[PDB]
Parts: C-alpha cells; structure tokens; sequence
DNA sequence: GCTCCGGAATTTCCAA
DNA sequence: TTGGAAATTCCGGAGC
C-alpha cells in the first residue's frame, strides 16, 4: 500500500508508479518546471513522509529512477 | 561585503548576538518560540545558503545555535 | 535629523 | 481551496 518513493499510501499508480497523493502531485511540475533541484547533501537524502519536502532533488531524483515517465 | 554567519547572505545587521541576514532573524525568531521537532534528511551537515537555506531547517537552526544566537542578547 | 535592532504585521509561497 | 511557514516590509523605542 505504499507509496514506492516516499513510503506513505498509495492513491494509486500513477505515471507508472505505484505512489501516494502528494508525490503525485509533485513529479509533476518538476518535468515542464524543468527544474534546477540542488541537495544541500550528498544527493544521498531519505525520502518518507514528513521529510520529502527537505529535498526536491532527490526526491526527483528518487521518482525516476523508480521509473515516473509522462506516458501511457 | 556585509555577510550573514549562517545562511550565507548580506547581513542586514546583528541580530541576537550574531551577524545576520534578515531571513535568518524571523527564522530563529520562529523556531525558538516553537517547535524544534525538524528532521534532516542528510547527515546534518546540510549545506546552508540563500536557495538550500529552506530545504533543511534541522541543520539551519543548529547553525544558528552553533553561531552564537539567543533571543536575550 | 540620524543609526541600530526587535518585532509585529503584511505579503509571498507552497505543500497536501 | 485551507492553513502553515517562509521572507520582505515597516514601525516602536533606545540612543546618539
Ligand atoms: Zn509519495
Ligand atoms: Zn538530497
Ligand atoms: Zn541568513
Ligand atoms: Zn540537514
């Protein structure tokens, strides 16, 4: 039941991927946002619940590479 | 010149103790008057600066700490 | 007249 | 939206 990037509970698969609501509304204008994303880390940052707003680029990072594409 | 000893900005002036930007000022401001319960992602090493200054409060307000800022000053 | 700082009130921002 | 946090702006009072 849960969200495959930042572990909270799927509200379905969407792009692909099985996440949750907020994860699905960020992949998501990060893509025709074209954005930047710095990590003030290691580009290693952990990505839950209350922590995925620390990092955009890891956790958009994180979304591709669970494999978030715009198709279907 | 005139720059802030933690986020890494144009310091408006000294603030509680420490040579300071504005954003950093209501930043601590806040974070004593509240809730501490911010996490890092990272190691808490986060770096800190004008665009990654809000991704890790956790290591922000330790460097605050960490520079010397106290409300009674 | 000014400088300097705390700080409240306001606006900008964005996640969920 | 609905509400929480970020940040720029602006005002009160101690000084000088
Ligand atoms: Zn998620
Ligand atoms: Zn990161
Ligand atoms: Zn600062
Ligand atoms: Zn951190």
């Amino acid at each position: 039941k849960l969200c495959l990037v930042c572990s909270d509970e799927a509200s379905g698969c969407h792009y692909g991927v099985l996440t949750c609501g907020s994860c699905k509304v960020f992949f998501k204008r990060a893509v025709e946002g074209q954005h930047n994303y710095l990590c003030a880390g290691r580009n290693d940052c952990i990505i839950d619940k209350i922590r995925r707003k620390n990092c955009p680029a890891c956790r958009y990072r994180k979304c591709l590479q669970a494999g978030m594409n715009l198709e279907a």
